[PDB]
């Protein structure tokens, strides 16, 4: 057998691409895609149609040039949701403009925004993550979006502090990091080699996971950004998995079955009082690491959708 139909015993494998090429050759449960990943599969030239088709629409809309680029943007990044659904059986994962990241009325009006763009397509709410940065303002979005009935994915999640408000708020799924973490380590630590146990990464994202499951969260754990697939195996069992076309290439050429890492078989324990928006700031900003990696995330992401939108606005 090969590692990738190993791992999908213990975890279900998701397309971390807005490439559709992906879907139909992996055939992922869910795809998730981000700001970098539309950027990227906007400018394939196979797509071109789908920015077309979005323009079209946006031009539909409104006579206002500003207008076109945000519904011409929204509708693109929905165009390419849509065509990997036809391709996948679960979940999309569409993610909110980076702008709006620290202010949360104007990230639920966004998501409630693309959830619309989505059922005038004809696609229910069971079928869609919106993706929200986990700043404490994009939880606090995401708790009042689930009590409306839409699915929230909480991204670039890196601190302790992070997880435990998103399990706290409800949240459908958190896509806590690896890659990233494992690369700030390497960046102002001196070890640059880690086993895959001690990649700091892997070990967040394992910490995370028992915290949940030992205390019957609901919250679907789901795995993102990886720099090797050691990282990824370290983490079989996890819920979900977000993994490369390249990763998911390496899995699939790499012989030998593996073994189920990460399980929690106990009791559910009882849930402390909810932490505090004063609390998860001082916790969170506790954690260096994290302190650099979702600022910078947001930062880059912000830059994706900027330039998004200087390419449809070549385009009205």
């Amino acid at each position: 057998t090969d590692k990738l139909t190993s791992l999908r015993q213990y975890t279900t494998v998701v397309a971390d691409t807005g490439d559709i090429a992906a879907m139909k050759l992996y055939q992922p449960q869910d795809a998730t895609t981000n700001p970098s990943l539309i950027l990227n599969a906007a400018q394939i030239p196979e797509y071109r149609k789908l920015i077309d088709d979005a323009v079209a629409w946006a031009k539909q809309q409104s006579n206002d040039r500003a207008q076109q680029i945000v519904d011409a943007t929204d509708k693109l990044a929905v165009n390419i949701g849509l065509e990997i659904l036809k391709l996948v059986p679960g979940r999309i994962s569409t993610e909110v403009d980076a702008r709006l990241s620290y202010d949360t009325e104007a990230s639920i009006a966004k998501a409630k925004r693309l959830i619309k763009l989505y059922n005038d397509a004809g696609i229910s709410n069971d079928r869609i993550l919106i993706k929200l940065a986990s700043t404490w303002q994009g939880i606090r979005a995401a708790e009042q979006l689930e009590k409306e009935g839409i699915n929230c994915n909480l991204t670039l999640l890196f601190s302790f502090a992070q997880a435990r408000a998103c399990a706290e708020a409800g949240v459908f799924l958190i896509s806590p990091y690896v890659g990233e973490i494992l690369d700030w380590y390497k960046a102002n630590t001196d070890k640059k080699e880690y086993a895959p146990a001690e990649d700091p990464g892997v070990v967040s994202v394992s910490e995370i996971y028992q915290y949940y499951k030992e205390h019957g969260y609901e919250t679907v754990v789901m795995g993102a950004s990886f720099r090797n697939i050691g990282e990824i195996l370290e983490l079989a069992g996890c819920d979900r998995l977000t993994i490369a076309p390249t990763l998911l290439k390496e899995l699939a050429e790499s012989e030998g079955a593996i073994e189920r890492k990460l399980s929690y078989t106990g009791e559910v324990k009882a849930r402390p009082a909810r932490i505090t928006e004063s609390e998860f700031l001082w916790q969170h900003n506790q954690d260096p690491m994290a302190v650099d990696k979702l600022a910078e995330g947001i930062r880059k992401f912000a830059i994706d959708q900027e330039k998004l939108e200087k390419m449809i606005g070549d385009l009205l």
